[PDB]
């Protein structure tokens, strides 16, 4: 893949879409966690948002590699594409709108949703947003900030459970607040370093090309 796509922000602790076996030919999907943030052996447990006790990984955040560059996570709708094609695969954003424009940012996609549009990235940062299902209330009693685009202030921040709180002020510090930029991608092979992090790589990842730092 490559292209022009928009971009949105999420955290709703659900049980990633890709986490779940059979969506992908993969090494193995993307962990998911207890409510604790503790790694699960099972993958196939019952999304929290569905009633369950599987949610996500607070290791699959975003996270600075240098100032213009991120590496991190999101629910994707890859135009052409299905689950099949996108689950666990790597894409390199490059911004092009907002402060943080001609920043790259390397995002895994682990998830989807229904209400992503065609080439919409929805990155992962806590306080992003809930969006339509909260399951951060199951989990732990819920995040602060609006249901969708989440919270306001990186003051808020100290208010987040303990593993969640460097991605939520990721967003302030290297995203630097940018309210849904506009981007190109390329899909991309992983960095190992996002591999770690989910425990998910596609069985096609080396057919495409290493990124361009
Ligand atoms: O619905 C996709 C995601 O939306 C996120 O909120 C958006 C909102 O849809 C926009 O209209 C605008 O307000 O910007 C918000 C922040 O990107 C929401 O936070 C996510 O949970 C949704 O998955
Ligand atoms: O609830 C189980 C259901 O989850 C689906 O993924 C959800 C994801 O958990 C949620 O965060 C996002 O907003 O919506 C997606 C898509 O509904 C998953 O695709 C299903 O296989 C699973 O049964």
């Amino acid at each position: 893949a490559s292209g022009s796509g928009q971009s949105t922000r999420y955290w709703d602790c659900c049980k990633p879409s890709c986490a779940w076996p059979g969506k992908a030919a993969v090494s193995q999907p993307v962990y998911a966690c207890d409510a604790n943030f503790q790694r699960l052996s099972d993958f196939n447990v019952q999304s929290g948002c569905n009633g369950g006790s599987a949610y996500s990984c607070a290791d699959q955040t975003p996270w600075a590699v240098n100032d213009n560059l991120a590496y991190g996570f999101a629910a994707t709708s890859i135009a052409g594409g299905s689950e099949s094609s996108w689950c666990c695969a790597c894409y390199a954003l490059t911004f092009t709108s907002g402060p943080v424009a001609g920043k790259t940012m390397v995002v895994q996609s682990t998830s989807t949703g229904g209400d992503l549009g065609s080439n919409q990235f929805d990155i992962a940062m806590p306080g992003g947003g809930v969006g339509i299902f909260n399951g951060c209330s199951s989990q732990f009693g819920g995040l602060p900030g609006a249901q969708y685009g989440g919270i306001s202030s990186r003051d808020q921040c100290d208010s987040f459970p303990a593993p969640l709180k460097p991605g939520c002020q990721w967003r302030f510090d290297w995203f630097q607040n940018a309210d849904n930029p506009t981007f190109t991608f390329q899909q991309v092979q992983c960095p190992a370093e996002i591999v770690a992090r989910s425990g998910c790589k596609r069985n096609d990842d080396s057919s495409f090309p290493v990124f361009t730092p």
